[PDB]
């Protein structure tokens, strides 16, 4: 029961170029399969997958986390909290088939990094070395957070992932991406207009839209705006809590600051629970397809 240490182990003989190739394959497929989810593309769901496979981590005993790539196991991919992520896993299947040497955890997390960057978001340094662990290491369902709670719930919950107020608010900015799907989560609607472009729109919408507390077709409350956007109760709590509100305003007024803080928090999220040897490779910063002229 003693907390196990997960030491990053580089896939045998692999280096930056090998991973840039995987990044490129993911990026090229994101471009090709553009029709998904009414042309939103697979970017958002890949970011959600990267987060859900990392968000099971418990700092108290180092269980869960991105290291083991346990989402490949039935108990975890059937977690009600992960409904809809099967689309992201299916997307990555041909990628893993072409590059069988990459670990599942490295693939799931790299998928998120690739999606953020290809969607014009900040560069996210990424480290390789996650190693697949047995099915009995799969964390039980119920470790991911709920969306119907308040600011106090959010603050306490994220302490388990060792995230502070600024880190939590920055991470939530990813909701500028994609949308909620009634069938998956009991919530329906996008948070903004630019569904597959990474910007600080989430914060701007929270502060500038006129929100009304309504019930959706699943009988759950959510905040709606005449513009056709929505906010989860947890999203809205970010402007109800005075400490979160200050940070929301900061990001709504400084795109660069949001990008920098999100990058750090997202990398931290994807690396929680992993011990990187002193002589491990430095974090990789992948070039986008655009930067490579591809
Ligand atoms: C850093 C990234 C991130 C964080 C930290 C983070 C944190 C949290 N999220 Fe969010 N998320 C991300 C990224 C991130 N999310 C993205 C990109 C999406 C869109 C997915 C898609 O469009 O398919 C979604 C979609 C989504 C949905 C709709 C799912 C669906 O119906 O398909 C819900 C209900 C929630 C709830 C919650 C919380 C409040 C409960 C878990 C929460 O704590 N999310």
């Amino acid at each position: 029961t003693t907390p196990l240490v997960h030491v990053a182990s580089v896939e045998k003989g692999r280096s930056y170029e090998d991973f840039q190739k995987v990044y490129n394959a993911i990026a090229l497929k994101l471009r090709e399969d553009d029709e998904y989810d009414n042309y939103i593309g697979y970017g958002p769901v890949l970011v959600r997958l990267a987060w859900h496979t990392s968000g099971t981590w418990d700092k108290h005993d180092n269980t869960g986390g991105s290291y083991g790539g346990t989402y490949r196991f039935k108990k975890e991919f059937n977690d009600p909290s992960n409904a809809g992520l099967q689309n992201g896993f299916k997307f990555l299947e041909p990628i893993h088939k072409e590059f069988p040497w990459i670990s599942s955890g490295d693939l799931f997390s790299l998928g998120g990094v690739t999606a953020v960057q290809e969607m014009q978001g900040p560069k996210i340094p990424w480290r390789c070395g996650r190693v697949d662990t047995p099915e009995d290491t799969t964390p039980d369902n119920g470790r991911l957070p709920d969306a119907d709670k308040d600011a106090d719930y959010v603050r306490t919950f994220f302490q388990r992932l060792n995230m502070n107020d600024r880190e939590v608010v920055a991470l939530m900015g990813a909701h500028a991406l994609g949308k909620t799907h009634l069938k998956n989560s009991g919530y329906e609607g996008p948070w903004g207009a630019a569904n597959n472009v990474f910007t600080n729109e989430f914060y701007l919408n929270l502060l500038n839209e006129d929100w009304k507390l309504e019930k959706n077709d699943a009988n759950n409350e959510q905040w709606d705006s005449k513009s056709g956007y929505m906010m989860l109760p947890t999203d809205y709590s970010l402007i109800q809590d005075p400490k979160y509100l200050s940070i929301v305003k900061e990001y709504a007024n400084d795109q660069d600051k949001f990008f920098k803080d999100f990058s750090k928090a997202f990398e931290k999220l994807l690396e929680n629970g992993i011990t990187f040897p002193k002589d491990a490779p430095s974090p990789f910063i992948f070039k986008t397809l655009e930067e490579q002229g591809l």
